[PDB]
């Protein structure tokens, strides 16, 4: 009798399945969603409530961009799931409700991660931290930040300072965790609490029998803290007049219930990336049903989605200036995975798939949510064209290869965390690790571990390369060794980091929405792949000569001849990049990791391409000192000159089999390069992607693609006239950003990047 | 190899040894202490400052005893090593300084252990907990209490309620840890901090190499927290005008420095027992030197010791009424190990050994410190007689077998924690476990796990004996099966308990005074040994008729025929006891334990003999329901009737080899039973102990002995006239207590115990 009276009332009309007897969101979707292959013809426009609400919010957004600072934020309250009272923009107009604090865009204090960062923010934005809060989180409640720096080695500290291993999650929430928020809409809190209680009890035997004693005790307490979090979710909702103890009854509640789950998360955790998951299709099941019963109109459907997506555009977090340069544009990464194909061949695309992209029109361009299209050659052409259309009109979408990941996971319910990190919802998470500086690692190989800017020993002491002319084999050999060292220091830092985060900032509310046992990966990132690969190409195909100073340190390089650069579909250099990705992966792969997280790799950088760039001296490839690296796996600025097809082919060659955490690529192409009119552009854009993502047994294919369709001229104009593009949005590294939210220097990077002029 | 000046100066005149190049307090003592074999002839009397100070303090002590409540305590301050300002009794009179709070006897709040207990105290003593403190330690900083109850099993909860496993360290500091406070006097804080930093660095390799990853990270953070604690010790002292960064320069500083180390501990941790260690002889080295240089007089020597011992008489902790009945008499267990013999044959007895016992005269009888004489047949007779004399005059001393433990440890620098738990100072500690109700375990065996009082299924559901007469073999078989169950539940509870204590209440300041790696034992206690052993005798040498009820539940027993009772040297009852001790040990010995603590056992109860007694129904031995068990390993009240030599022989037979955590025995004897005059008494008392402790290759011998020399009549008088015996002190379970500090019921227990009338 797993069919209570409300359960039955709430699920009235839903197809039966295991999902009614156990927690299985995937099954529910499979037995109930209705595939859609039509076009946008049905989409409705914004309601007056929507426009009124959004415009009010934009006023705060303009203030943020203009002042490059928070509109406001807490100074004396420690944020919790239940700490704040309900806040609204206009209670009489919102269909979906919920704010992190009591006021739109006001940022909170999440002290559990560390008190020093909060002080830094207070100082930077001219505000005073409440002395009691400071005392509590320095003497009574130890923070994640304190725990990490109490266990760090001086070597790691040197790497942090020199710029070889900087920006790791030791001063901000680790994130990279997506709780299955859909669960609360489907089952209700009470049902989920009973399920957790069962999970809790299932560990008693092992405990009593001393089986994995410490691991079992840890999991028990975690599940207990999870159970307690679910109860707080209810209290949180209650403050808003909602009772979410039971399952969602209609579309409106399905949306509200799911958002409420996410709200608890962004009210309690600092995560660099707090992704939404794969919810559009799921919610469509409730929308369809209400539509078919004539309980809701189509325009009322969009309104709800709009108000949901609107709240996602309002998620904010207090960050330090240091954080701002590591992750530019006030990012949040409220990622939504749309479309895709099921394992049974039908498309997961639905009307709600369109409703989501339509928020870009209904409310203009927006950086968040980070809407990600799970691409497949088998997608309904109607959808392929419309997505491309939205990309052409807004440059607010990103695409990931569903033909590649779906099979790799052999699951059709996986989502994208942050930029390109895949995970099966509710069953897997990542132990976030920013990225290491691969380029500086090569310089260390040439300078015997001495940093070229600080001139102090950082890497293992060893003899610097002597020749007057660099030689490929020799340089590769020393780099290989220095990469062993990097891998050991990197894993070591992450091991202590995730040990402390589990201890002082366990994300209870998010883990409560996962199975009892969750798969964990140790995601390691690589920055400057293209500067590293080219540098080698220069050395292996041209004559690179080091210019050394009085101490013999290589401070510059002269080049005689030309060499194949990455991104021009030239195996000579591309094979070198493919090789680097492979080496590093095979190295971090041999190290022991905390809680046995499976080491993984990603070619992602975020704004680390800028921070690592200015901390890295002249390199063999020719890049001058202080120059930004390329975003993610992108060729170095302007070096990919053989058009789109070429650059796309080079990147697609990068082995996702060794970069399971994702391979980011930002593609900027001028309007006319795609065609003379939108119909041609839509068709050509789609075509380009089908080729890039083309997955075959002997052709892995590309994994990700940001799509920017614009003219460099337009950006230059924006720089001069901010007030003219309040909502201008652009893809910059695997996520979107409002151009005006960037700094001068960061904009400088963007505008100097490659603007594909032809195919 | 030049010694830093500060060291060379403070160490002027001291004999060289490894102790100057490493942390080795044992070596320092060995190369510098001067053995003493003389008598008390030299002891000086109290100074006027001493008497004035003590009398002032007694006023507060009378208030405590009278009201059975704290004189005062914090309500809004979270205690820390540096949280309070200096407090005094009379700054112009104290030679040694330091109080837990800013006022004599005012108790603090040690929230890290749990907030509920603090609320309970506030409620019981009519005071209001500051709401901010409550909020902080329920929502922001998780406590030990919260963590334990989040992981407990419902079985353990039932055992807790039924009275089979109750009073475990889940609602108060675990204690049983003795930091080598002598280290700060010998080396100074700075030297110790450099040593810790070295320890910290010695773990880096393993860390980087993924060797015991999690254990290494834990130890690193612990050592870091230790290092940070040492620095706080300095700040703490500074508030008193002392700079303890450097080594102690004279006797006065040696004492002050050592106490300062202990003060930090009792200012930061709740420990049930916060023992002092083995310091008297150590301090004598500094006293001798100052004496020989004519820098200090003998009377000035006693004054210092008196002021030190006086502060030890002032240590207080906020406890709940529940705690008060589990550990009666407002105990602290500031245990001092005096005398003993070195491994090289010479006695560790010194003039300071006498100075310490002399505080009993200089300032009257006192429960604290818990002065423990490490007894040896080879002790200078002058000392044996004087100790006995002090016992006869005050009943404030206890004796432990040095001839047994010294060899077992093959170390002459071990101390006694709490009552009878031995440990090599600075190198070993214990994971305290209260005690289990062995008696109730036998009843469960006879009633198939159903609690003979709450009639609920507590133990594993089984069939109760059906016999009309209880048969030993059958009963035992069951008992065995049930002991297995007890052992699993007990170890399981302690495993989670010490896991949480390491997590939420790590005793940083005490561990900072230990080596990098510390030996840990999982100390489990057995209560009601004598009621259990006798009960078996009855069933095996008489006729026990099980008076059942309308469910078959045995709620009483009829006894036909006399039967052997423990404590009368009857191998038929004595051999049962020895066997029980063995069985339980061999059982808990097979279970996996947290951090690999080596399971250990002790026959100790504290006031649990009263709490478990009233929660246990009629037993086969004849004891009525609600009747107190015997303290520790003592025969049940009044059953040992063959005089001293007999009862002592029975107890000495108990196997210390299976009760490594100690075997407590309260021995009370009437004055005339020992002799017609003190000279005879002194000699006879000493003789009794030499026999009891007699250690031979085939005669293990006794381990502990409390010595009470008094007339039951005197106590009866005290009960009626409290105000007449303000300082009356008595041994009650392996520690001392001011008679007036006990409850009516607890006094009731004491007076009904055996008062040996002859030898």
């Amino acid at each position: 009798s797993e069919l209570n009276e409300k359960l039955a009332t709430a699920w009235e009309g839903f197809t039966k399945g295991d999902w009614q007897n156990e927690v299985n969101v995937r099954d529910f979707i499979q037995k109930n969603y209705t595939p859609y292959e039509g076009d946008e013809s049905f989409l409705a426009g914004a309601t007056e409530a929507t426009t009124t609400l959004w415009d009010k919010v934009m006023e705060g957004v303009k203030l943020e961009n203009r002042t490059h600072a928070p509109v406001d934020f807490d100074t004396a309250v420690a944020s919790t799931i239940t700490s704040h009272d309900a806040g609204y923009i206009n209670k009489q107009l919102e269909k979906i409700v919920g704010l992190q604090t009591e006021a739109p865009l006001k940022r909170a204090l999440i002290p559990f991660g560390g008190i020093k960062m909060i002080e830094g923010s207070c100082k930077a934005y001219n505000r005073e931290l409440d002395p009691m809060i400071k005392k509590i989180f320095t003497e009574y409640r130890k923070t994640h930040n304190q725990g990490v720096f109490d266990v760090y080695t001086p070597d790691i500290l040197r790497c942090r300072k020199s710029g070889v291993l900087t920006g790791l999650p030791d001063a901000y929430g680790r994130g990279r965790i997506i709780g299955d928020y859909r669960r609360v809409a489907l089952y209700g809190i009470d049902y989920l609490m009973k399920d957790k209680l069962a999970q809790f009890t299932s560990l008693q035997a092992d405990l009593e029998n001393g089986v994995n004693l410490e691991q079992t005790i840890r999991l028990r307490e975690e599940i207990a803290e999870q159970h307690r979090a679910l109860g707080q979710m209810k209290e949180m909702a209650a403050k808003y007049g909602y009772d979410i103890s039971g399952p969602a009854t209609n579309a409106q509640e399905a949306i509200q219930w799911t958002y409420f789950g996410y709200l608890a998360a962004v009210k309690s955790q600092n995560g660099a990336a707090m992704s939404f998951g794969r919810t559009s299709t799921f919610l469509d099941v409730y929308i369809e049903r209400d539509l078919k019963a004539g309980k809701i109109t189509e325009q009322e459907a969009q309104e709800m989605v709009d108000h949901l997506v609107m709240k996602l555009r309002m998620v904010r977090f207090l960050r330090t200036p240091e954080y701002d340069e590591l992750f530019s544009g006030d990012p949040i990464w409220a990622t939504e995975s749309i479309g895709g194909m099921g394992l049974d061949g039908r498309t997961l695309v639905t009307k709600n798939s369109f409703r989501f992209l339509n928020t870009l029109y209904t409310m203009g361009p927006s950086p968040e949510p980070n809407m990600t299209i799970l691409w497949s050659e088998k997608l309904p052409l109607n959808f392929k064209k419309f997505a491309a259309k939205v990309s052409i009109d807004t440059s607010s979408l990103q695409y990931e290869n569903d033909d590649l990941m779906r099979p790799d996971f052999n699951n059709d319910d996986y989502a994208i965390a942050c930029c390109v990190s895949p995970m099966i919802v509710g069953k897997q998470m990542q132990f976030f690790g920013a990225r290491a500086n691969l380029a500086k690692t090569m310089l260390y190989a040439i300078n015997g571990g001495v940093d070229e800017k600080l001139k102090m020993q950082v890497g293992p002491k060893s003899e610097p390369i002597k020749g007057d002319v660099l030689n490929y084999d020799e340089v590769m050999e020393r780099m290989d060794h220095f990469m062993d060292w990097l891998a050991k220091q990197y894993i070591t830092a992450l091991n202590i980091i995730h040990y402390m985060h589990d201890k002082y900032s366990y994300e209870a509310s998010l883990m409560a929405l996962h199975d009892r046992d969750v798969i964990r990966t140790m995601a390691c990132g690589i920055a400057g792949l293209s500067v590293a690969a080219d540098s080698l190409s220069a050395i292996k195909y041209a004559k690179v000569k080091p210019i050394r100073d009085e101490d013999g340190l290589a401070i510059d390089f002269e080049i005689e001849g030309e060499y194949p650069q990455f991104g021009n579909n030239d195996p000579r250099v591309d094979d070198l990049a493919v090789d680097l990705v492979e080496r590093f992966m095979k190295k971090i792969q041999k190290l022991h990791t905390y809680r046995d997280a499976i080491p993984t790799q990603s070619v992602l950088t975020i704004t680390s391409n800028v921070v690592y760039g200015k901390k890295t001296g002249n390199t063999p490839d020719g890049r001058r000192a202080g120059a930004p690296f390329g975003p993610g796996a992108n060729p170095m600025h302007g070096r990919d000159q053989k058009g789109a097809v070429a650059s796309l082919t080079s990147v697609a060659k990068l082995p996702f089999a060794y970069a399971k955490d994702g391979i980011s690529y930002t593609f900027s192409i001028v309007p006319n390069a795609l065609g003379k009119d939108d119909e041609v552009r839509k068709t050509n854009l789609a075509g380009l992607m089908d080729g890039y993502f083309h997955h075959e047994a002997s052709i892995e294919g590309g994994q990700h693609l940001n799509v920017n369709v614009m003219n460099r001229e337009m950006l230059l104009d924006a720089m001069e006239n901010p007030e003219k593009y309040p909502q201008l949005t652009i893809r910059v590294s695997g996520y979107a950003v409002r151009f005006n939210s960037l700094t001068k220097e960061q904009q400088q990077d963007v505008i100097t990047r490659t603007f594909t002029q032809s195919m």
